[PDB]
This record gives structure tokens, C-alpha cells and sequence, in this order.
């Protein structure tokens, strides 16, 4: 359930989620474009799902990729804007969910961006502690999906 | 090209375009809906288009209209925040557009878009002259359909 997913956002997990945002959001080409490249280096089987995107090992040289990473932390951004009102996160989610669907991604694989984001998150010095409140976002889109 | 349409938006547009959206980006929900609903009021002729969303009639209360219109909002939000860097404006306006072109969305129609631009940025007593910036700015996505 969806719903139930979205009740597991406590006001400790919306804390950690909007404390490491105001870092990570903050450069989302950069960021966003760390996120894809290294699930696809920790997950080459993933890679076949993004042919329109071309040659993705040239990273921020890609057009297509920097403008698919980009866009995807405004879905980030979305997520967060929404955390204050159930209904509307969970009306956000599925509308994204559904952009997976139709991509043939099931729950267990949009689950291989958890270990993507624990590694840039280390990155800038966020632990486990907030690794573990972003797989507990990414858990409400898993229900959705 | 989409890059001559973007790196001719000058300082004088930026500046309307920042400014009308500090306040008509301030409630993503609440404008989203009015935009949506706007078009399908004066355009009829594009309900078809959004069969996905059901009763697009149903306004605030059609969870798929709310979800839909919200992340347009974002998408907005994405352009406003690329104009300063051409190359990255022109990326994620590329990005949407192929969302646009695989719905079979002529430049054309993506310009019906105007008119309830025009007059969401009315009802907050923004006029012609920034209904001009915004008309530039859907320009540069026409120029990619
Ligand atoms: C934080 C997690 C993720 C978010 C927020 C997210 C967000 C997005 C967004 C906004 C789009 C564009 C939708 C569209 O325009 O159709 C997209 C496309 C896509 N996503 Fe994700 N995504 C995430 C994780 C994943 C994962 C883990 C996979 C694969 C295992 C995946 C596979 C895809 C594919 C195949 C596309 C289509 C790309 C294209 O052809 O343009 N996504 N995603
Ligand atoms: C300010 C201009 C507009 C923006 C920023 C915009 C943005 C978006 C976004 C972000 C999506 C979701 C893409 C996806 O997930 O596949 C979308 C979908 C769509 N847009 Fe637009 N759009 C605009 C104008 C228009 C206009 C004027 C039309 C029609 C004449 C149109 C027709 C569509 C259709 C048919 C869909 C698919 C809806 C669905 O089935 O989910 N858009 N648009
Ligand atoms: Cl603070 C939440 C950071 C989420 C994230 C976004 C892009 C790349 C890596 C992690």
C-alpha cells in the first residue's frame, strides 16, 4: 500500500530527508548526473532500459543524460515539496510510478537506486542515517509500482 | 535552432520571467490545476489528448489531474531555473519536447499553452508584458516540436 508506505515518513525521517537535500539539491546537474552514472556503473545490467539516452558512459558530455539527470532531481524536489501532505506526495508518486510502468521497471529493480544514493550521499558526508531515510522515499514509489 | 530561440531571451525577460514566477510558482497545486483546467475550458478540443487523467472535470479532486498538474509545475520550475546557462535550458527542453512528440503535440498546439498562461498570470496582476516573456520562453520548446 501506497498509503501505508507514505505513513512511514515520520517527522524524524522528513527531518533527515529536507536536511540532506538543502545539500544534495543544491547542484543538480552535478548530483543528479553522479546518481545515474553510478547506477550504471554498480548496475551495468540496468543500462539496456535507457537506450534513448545513447552512449551513457560519457557522462556530463551527454546532452540526453544531463538533461534526463536534471530533470530527475526535480522529481526529487517534487518528493520533498510534497512531504508536508500526504495526499498530494502519493498523487506525485503515482504519476511517476506510472512513467516506470510503462518502462517495464518493477518495485525490486527502481531498488537498485538505493545503493547509487547511499554512495553519493557518503560522498558528502551523510551516513547511513540518511542513506536509510531516502530508501524509506524510494519504498513509497516501490509501493506504486 | 532551440539554442538561438534560448540564448536570445535577454536579461529584460529573465527578469519578468523570475519575477512572475516567485508568485505564480509559489502554489504549484493551486496554479497547476488553474492552468490545466483553463486549457481544457478554452481549448475543448484537447481533452482527448488526456484520457490518462480520467474526469478531467473533476479538477482539484481527480488525484491523476492533481499528480499531472503539480509536475508540470516543476517542469516550469526546471526552466526557470536553467536561464542562465543556454546549453543546460536547452537540454531539458529537448527533454520534455520528446514527451510531447511521441503524443503527436505540433508546435502549434503546444502553443494553445498561452492563452491560459496569459491569464493565471492576470489573475495575480501580472499583464501583457509578462505574458510575452512567458510567450518567448514556450517559444524556445516550440522550437524542438
Ligand atoms: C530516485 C529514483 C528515480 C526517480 C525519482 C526517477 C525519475 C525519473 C524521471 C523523472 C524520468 C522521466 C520520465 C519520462 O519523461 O518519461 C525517468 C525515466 C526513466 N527511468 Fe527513472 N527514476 C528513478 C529511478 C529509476 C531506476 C532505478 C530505473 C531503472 C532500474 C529507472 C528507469 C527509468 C527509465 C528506463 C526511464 C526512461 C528514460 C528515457 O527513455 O527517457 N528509473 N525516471
Ligand atoms: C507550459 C507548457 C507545457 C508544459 C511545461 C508541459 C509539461 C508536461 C509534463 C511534465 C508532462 C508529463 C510527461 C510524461 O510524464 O510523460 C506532460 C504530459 C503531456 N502533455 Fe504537456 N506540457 C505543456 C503543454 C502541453 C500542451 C499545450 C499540450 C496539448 C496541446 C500538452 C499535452 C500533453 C499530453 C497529451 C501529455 C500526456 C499526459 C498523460 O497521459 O500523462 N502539454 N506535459
Ligand atoms: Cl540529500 C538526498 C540526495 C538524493 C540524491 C540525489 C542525487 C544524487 C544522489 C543522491
Amino acid at each position: 500500500s501506497v498509503y501505508d508506505a507514505a505513513a512511514q515518513l515520520t517527522a524524524d525521517v522528513k527531518k533527515d530527508l529536507r536536511d540532506s537535500w538543502k545539500v544534495i539539491g543544491s547542484d543538480k546537474k552535478g548530483n543528479g548526473v553522479a546518481l545515474m552514472t553510478t547506477l550504471f556503473a554498480d548496475n551495468q545490467e540496468t543500462i539496456g532500459y535507457f537506450k534513448r539516452l545513447g552512449d551513457v558512459s560519457q557522462g556530463m558530455a551527454n546532452d540526453k543524460l544531463r538533461g534526463h539527470s536534471i530533470t530527475l532531481m526535480y522529481a526529487l524536489q517534487n518528493f520533498i515539496d510534497q512531504l508536508d501532505n500526504p495526499d498530494d506526495l502519493v498523487c506525485v508518486v503515482e504519476k511517476f510510478a506510472v512513467n516506470h510502468i510503462t518502462r517495464k521497471i518493477s518495485a525490486a529493480e527502481f531498488g537498485k537506486i538505493n545503493g547509487p544514493i547511499k554512495k553519493v550521499l557518503a560522498s558528502k558526508n551523510f551516513g547511513d542515517k540518511y542513506a536509510n531515510a531516502w530508501a524509506k522515499l524510494v519504498a513509497v514509489v516501490q509501493a506504486a509500482l
